[PDB]
């Protein structure tokens, strides 16, 4: 191989290369323009170390505080049914709608797998909306809360067009913490200094900045509350109520055990009341902390009172539900309420004590927020240009490896030189004619008919000094061109004023009579099988100028018929009335009719297909002929097409001149 | 390959190399003279560390204070319509106009993409101006403030020529901060010293120095504020603690705290305030031009190697004589519908054809008759050129010559000789003419000819008629030489039909077009059909340096 060969192979296979590369780059471009953009926000913090602060910022304590603060455990996703709906919706200029939720409590199916219950909300207008969990349709209103079927829901400020759908999930707290921690990173930027660089990435430009602000302010508030808590009575406070709450918990547990020694609505309202009580307790703690560290008119405090009123209304509705159930149910419900509330409050006080104790050991002074979080308006992912370049290069390398595989798996004939190395005289090279009719009659000025005229001129010199005037055209494989070449060559030899007979000795799948216009009665078979005469089998081609003998009816014993002496008598009689006899035969690697006929044929020629046959195949065919007593004069390449690799290897070898 | 070959290839392709290199260096020169110059200013800050100071300089706090102080969120760009108007305007010596704005408030469209509202201001004179956002035309005056159509604007000291336009944007504060931060850098210069090198690059030599001065002063003031914060807090505590010796002690402590708070020299010092280097740091013209020249050279070289390695044509008669093909001549290009051998008999091509005639006069003895057939491998090789001119040059030596144009498909000999188009070769072959009415006379020649006549529908079947051999046998008794022009052999088969009656046959091979394998195929196809080719004739030769360093001159002029 060399530069010419490889350039030729690339030029020949250019369609495949261009198509594959175009597909790959189209897929890359679609992915780069349909992927969800990812923005990044960052903040700068001053610390008076930083190795323990990096680890303390990313602990479940701080992140859990943020999750509880911002209600990040309610996941809302706009509904685009296909996996590409979001990208095209963004591209078409549709602003993505959003809804605000401050209270969500699903019935907590909590089955084996689906640990994250979800519902679907459909927007009807600016005010009303519809909810479906498992086909159960409900109607709700912005403002007033919904408490139905053990489902608590509160939506404010629906900003979307009617008909939109949203999937609403309450994913578990640890899942929310893990999701936030996965995309949030802390660095020092100096490896020794007091500067902390906080980073958070996500697909919502405003929400990520809000989350990072919450994280930074929670850290700062922790340290300032630490420095304040030196004289604060909160530590001794918790130290006092902790044994009391523990004793009350033990008393409740003992009472439950004594009463013990399962209604669906009962346990549903029970766990709903438990969750409400937890929210009231943690909200009381949050209200105390905010009132100590912030003002009443601050929006956070107002939101805290609003949530308190909402939760108290939910608790009142739950109590009203409790009052309507049988006493035997509400007795156990009160027992379980006391037990669960005691346990939950005990755990909350242990967590509070741990938070204070971990604070008091902090050795860092006052924290100084230098840069509050802002979102970079240019997305950091996806990186469009590198994606498109990777697509282009991947397409190119895949196309190249397929091209080399096709080149290295190629075994067919490429040029008459391959046959002529072995010693096989190639007498012609008939190209593809892109134009049931004879080519040499319909389109006499075709390129293939010019090649066949060249073949006629070669034969007029090869067929002299032959024992008689019979020419047999055979081949190695079926559908190689024996009949094409034989019929057209008879046509082009008949127009030079010579009498030509064309015998179709393919008694198996011959169609010469179809292609010439036929009288199917009394073909070659009926002559061989004794039921016809030598004069009733010969016909006339309409647009030809030569006679023909069709195969007749297909016999069941073709190879045994051609051995009968009637065949040689027919050939001997015809050779005295005609100038040329052309016999078409089946292949030789398929059947043996060609080698039976070839005994009476003065000249024999094989036809070799361009890409299909192989040099070994033609060698085997010539040796199988010469083994049976038939001397093959030469070969005729057929179906040639122009290829660049052949030019940079051999040359053009064909032209048009008109 | 060797030194001679590569030098020859470079000499032959000199036009391509010069053109490509000139184009790339012209593009590089245009870019280096039309790129907007970028000046650089720098300052030196002393720290009494330097790792957190670097990150505190480049924070949104200091840079945001600078943006707010200097109104850097109002972006003004003078309007030149093309991407090269500014560069040529600078080259033509026109100073760039500028205007001062202290308040701008656009209606803040804030659509999906265009987050930066923009207007265009057209200057009419030293005082008045016009404003247009989206076709809404308004008029304003320097001095008096404008509040119209949700647009607040104040422009002062318009310094420009009338007709100029300025694109005015209020890009958002964060965008201004990011823009300033991209062009602002800090370095330590010692990895331990309190020396910091502040650098700022921009396209306005004065404004960048002003901005860097503002940044340095903001940083210094902020640092001294932090240094005095502790003393101010202690003084405030003492003031809140004041309710007799203890009273005097507290008064003395308060006075000392006042001194410390007022002095407050921090551990930061401005050694060098910013000044702008008058030589732009970009574009670097010399490296740009050198890159352009080198890129042009390497592109030209790789293109030359591709053309050399993809070349397949014949280069010299040595290639044909390797295979065993006797080359009888090499006819060069004649740069001069007329016969060359008559219009300009002193041409170089006619001299080469006279050499061919002399070779033939010795090659054509001991031949079975006096018929010469000139054929070829591909169309447009020079078969008719050589046949007609050779007949002309053989006719002037007092010999009778007949030129038969047996190219019944695309022959134009009658056009080139001056014609009576009736009764050509076809009309003779198809029986509708006699042997005597087909022969005509060349005017400036001296030899007879037989034209192709009318194009028949069966050319190759006509030449198989015995009438053709009868014509040749009759003409061989009345003429000293018969030259038959034929179509190619790789295209049609007329040449191999005619060549049965021709005593001598010669192929014509074009210089750069045909290939050695192509000529081998043509000669094998002739010899397969019973026609033995005597030799070849190279045609269309040109002088090339690579041929000199490989083969030689092989031709000269002598007049
Ligand atoms: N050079 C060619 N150009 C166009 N079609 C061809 C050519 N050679 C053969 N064919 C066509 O391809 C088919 C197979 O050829 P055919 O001679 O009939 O098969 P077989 O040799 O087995 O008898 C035929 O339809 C034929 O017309
Ligand atoms: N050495 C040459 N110098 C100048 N012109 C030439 C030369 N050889 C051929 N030509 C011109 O180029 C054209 C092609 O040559 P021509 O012999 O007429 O075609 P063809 O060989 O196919 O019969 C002609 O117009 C010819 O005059
Ligand atoms: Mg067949
Ligand atoms: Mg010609």
């Amino acid at each position: 191989i060399d530069l010419g060969r490889v350039i030729g192979e690339l030029i020949d296979h250019r369609k495949l290369i261009i198509s594959i590369t175009s597909v790959f780059t189209l897929f890359a471009i679609l992915y780069a323009l349909l992927a969800t953009p990812i923005y990044e926000t960052d903040a700068l913090i001053q610390i008076e170390q930083s190795a323990p602060e990096t680890a303390l910022l990313q602990s479940r304590m701080i992140l859990g505080k943020t999750i509880d603060d911002l209600n990040l455990q309610i996941q809302i996703e706009q509904k685009y049914f296909p996996v590409i709906g979001r990208g095209l919706a963004r591209l078409m200029g549709e602003k993505p709608g959003n809804i605000d939720i401050t209270r969500l409590y699903l019935p907590d199916s909590d089955d084996i797998s689906n640990n994250t219950p979800s519902i679907i909300l459909t927007v009807k207008d600016k005010e009303n909306y519809s909810i479906n969990s498992d086909g159960i349709q409900l109607n709700g209103v912005v403002g007033t809360l919904l408490n139905e079927k053990g489902i608590s829901l509160l939506v404010n400020e629906i900003d979307a067009k009617p008909g939109d759908q949203f999937v609403i999930t309450q994913l578990p707290r640890l899942k929310a913490i893990s999701d936030l921690l996965k995309s949030f990173s802390v660095a020092d930027l100096g490896k020794d200094t007091g500067m902390l660089t906080l980073t958070l990435t996500g697909d919502n430009p405003k929400r990520i900045s809000h989350i990072l602000d919450s994280i930074s302010q929670n850290y700062l508030a922790q340290n300032i509350a630490r420095q304040a808590a030196q004289d604060a009575k909160s530590l001794e406070f918790l130290n006092q109520q902790l044994p009391k709450v523990r004793a009350e918990l033990d008393s409740a547990e003992d009472k439950l055990n004594a009463y013990r020694k399962l209604n669906m609505e009962a346990k549903s309202v029970l766990d709903q009341i438990v969750n409400v009580d937890n929210q009231l307790n943690e909200l009381t703690f949050r209200e105390a902390e905010v009132s100590q560290l912030y003002t009443k008119e601050h929006p956070t405090y107002k939101a805290l009172m609003e949530k308190r009123q909402t939760l108290q209304e939910e608790k009142s509705k739950l109590n009203k539900r409790v009052s309507s159930m049988p006493s035997t149910q509400q007795e156990v419900l009160r027992l379980s309420r006391d037990v669960e509330s005691g346990r939950a409050v005990y755990l909350q006080l242990l967590n509070r004590q741990q938070e204070l104790n971990i604070a008091k050991s902090s050795a860092i002074g006052n924290v100084r927020i230098i840069d509050n979080a802002v979102t970079d308006p240019n997305p950091v992912r996806p990186k469009k240009t590198i994606i498109i370049v990777i697509g282009v290069v991947l397409g190119l390398i895949v196309s190249v490896v397929l091209v080399l595989f096709q080149v290295f798996l190629r075994r067919g004939i490429e040029s008459p030189e391959q046959l002529e190395e072995i010693g096989i005289n190639v007498y012609a090279s008939i190209p593809i004619s892109e134009w049931d009719t004879l080519l040499a009659v319909g389109n006499p000025a075709d390129l293939a008919v010019e090649a066949i005229r060249g073949l006629r001129t070669s034969l007029h010199f090869a067929m002299m000094e032959a024992k008689n005037n019979v020419l047999m055209i055979s081949g190695a494989s079926p559908s190689a061109g024996m009949t094409f070449i034989s019929s057209n060559l008879a046509a082009t030899i008949a127009i030079t004023g010579k009498k030509v007979l064309f015998i179709d000795a393919d008694l198996r799948k011959g169609y010469a009579h179809k292609m010439f216009g036929h009288k199917n009665d009394k073909g070659l078979s009926e002559f061989l099988s004794g039921q016809a005469a030598a004069e009733m089998i010969i016909d006339k081609v309409e647009g030809g100028g030569f006679d023909y003998i069709g195969r007749g009816q297909i016999p069941p014993n073709p190879a045994e018929l051609l051995m009968h002496p009637r065949f040689e008598q027919l050939l001997n009689w015809a050779s005295q009335n005609y100038d040329l006899i052309i016999i078409d035969t089946p292949p030789i690697l398929a059947v043996t009719d060609a080698a039976i006929i070839g005994r009476y044929a003065g000249t024999c020629l094989l036809v070799a297909r361009f890409e299909k046959n192989t040099v070994k195949e033609i060698d085997v065919s010539m040796k199988r002929f010469e083994q049976s007593g038939v001397v093959v004069k030469g070969c005729i390449l057929n179906g040639v097409v122009k290829k660049a690799s052949s030019y940079y290897r051999y040359g053009h070898n064909h032209y048009g001149y008109s």
